[PDB]
């Protein structure tokens, strides 16, 4: 039913932390999109389990993108998997992708140390731009404010609207 | 000490309405645009100004638009020879409502009053935009009341 | 067949002369939005809506010219913009909506703080409004200029103007 | 003197023939992503052209990699200057894509903005250019005569 993408780091993380509180409850299929040392920008995405990724994401019908924003954008491992559905856009083992990913429900949730609030507008619109090309409804995001983890907990706007984020 | 600068048309709008919500328990001073001198006057006098507008065509009201303009004359009258010194010391933040997904659709709007805020050296503390299409329509909108009602905590 | 809609002050001003070279040569329709008693000193005025839009929805396509006043278009271009909301659905102007969808629409605006950056904003509130009428956005320039005369050394901003349509 | 990181590949696409309209005549260092090595590079040169593909509206998974191992680079001390160094160099962001990009491109370049401005840089210009194919940036004008006037500071 819900999956969350998550790109960020996990257990602890701010990013965790603000998509347990718009999930709480849910049976939500996490989706971590693995990464290996070569901390931030310290690591190489791994995209092995790339197809076992879309597949549970293809029987999602909402889907909620948690990312921490590096450099005014989403993480080195979130970009790279948006970057592949232009491959999968051609894959004949997903023939109805774009159809599929264009009755889905898009969230947002993003966390970051340099006032987010309003340095990463840019990115949530280069989100709008990513969903409507795809179809996808974007119906809500999140932006928090943090550097370090558990640090999201402080910012009792960012997990009050978390907890709010899936509309009703 | 909190102006709340209504920039739609007082009547229990929506727009109106978040604001309340905001100021809650503060007891603002409610400026409503829609007596530029004595408007002018009454703003320099808070320390907090809260610019509240419906979102018309992905921009703020055009009684907003046509306030914020004659901010130019202000700039060079010299009855108020302080009004930049003055604006830079107050926080301000902006809540704007609209029925067109204005959470997404109204952030270059947002970006706008960042940079005029930037401009005059005003601290931009924050906002919320909701959504909204008839008056009292605000009230379903969970995630914009939560966030107005927040707006202005030091600690919740 | 074109029409410049500008929302700026005229002769010699950047708007005006930008605007100028993007349709230089053409029969376009110029329409000018009125406003009495310098920025920030009148009021636009709009005894005239009913014509201009008249005129505009025969032409195929709109350029809206206007200066970034506190990071946004015109007092008049706002006002102008606003009113559409009426027009949609104004028993006069019975197919506005259509007849707005199939028009293509440019931008040429122009501010005095590194409009390139700053006016960016302004451009995607544009995008938005464009897409709201189903408008088709093709295309825009950025020129820097605070004082007449002075888009003339915005060499960048004149070649776009001309390589605009 | 001055550098193109290019984030695309080399093969004479659109993008390569965009940025090579800005640097005819410069002889620019072709830096195509050694990461150690690129930065010693890009440090020796006082302008810096990034030119990258759009890739859904943003930066290529290759560009976006590297300006996120800035990070490291900032505690690394092998470059114990890094920031101080990039802070005095003037940046260009050469940007080509086929889904409506003058428009659609605008988020990317404010990020681009922001990305600089963290870094101290100063954002000179920017050229977003339209192409879905190989050779179609030819039949965009605008952008080929805004990217061969970039670094000009004469005109005719
Ligand atoms: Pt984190
Ligand atoms: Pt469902
Ligand atoms: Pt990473
Ligand atoms: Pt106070
Ligand atoms: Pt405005
Ligand atoms: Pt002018
Ligand atoms: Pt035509
Ligand atoms: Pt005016
Ligand atoms: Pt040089
Ligand atoms: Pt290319
Ligand atoms: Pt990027």
């Amino acid at each position: 039913k819900i999956a969350v993408i998550n790109g960020g780091t996990r257990s602890g993380g701010n990013t965790d932390v603000l998509a347990e509180k718009a999930v709480q409850g849910f049976d939500a299929e996490h989706i971590y999109l693995q990464k290996y040392p070569i901390a931030q920008g310290g690591f190489r995405p791994v995209q092995d389990d790339y197809d076992s990724i879309i597949e549970r994401i293809l029987q999602c019908h909402i889907l909620i993108f948690a990312t921490p924003i590096y450099w005014f954008g989403m993480s080195g491992t979130l970009k790279l998997f948006i970057d592949r559905w232009s491959q999968t856009l051609r894959d004949p083992r997903f023939p109805d992708f774009k159809q599929q990913m264009s009755v889905k429900q898009a969230y947002v949730i993003a966390v970051g140390g340099d006032n987010p609030k309003i340095k990463g507008l840019p990115l949530i619109q280069q989100f709008e731009h990513i969903f409507h090309f795809m179809g996808m409804s974007f119906k809500g995001y999140v932006l928090g404010e943090g550097n370090r983890p558990g640090d999201i907990l402080r910012d009792h706007q960012a997990l009050s609207a978390a907890s709010r984020l899936l509309k009703r």
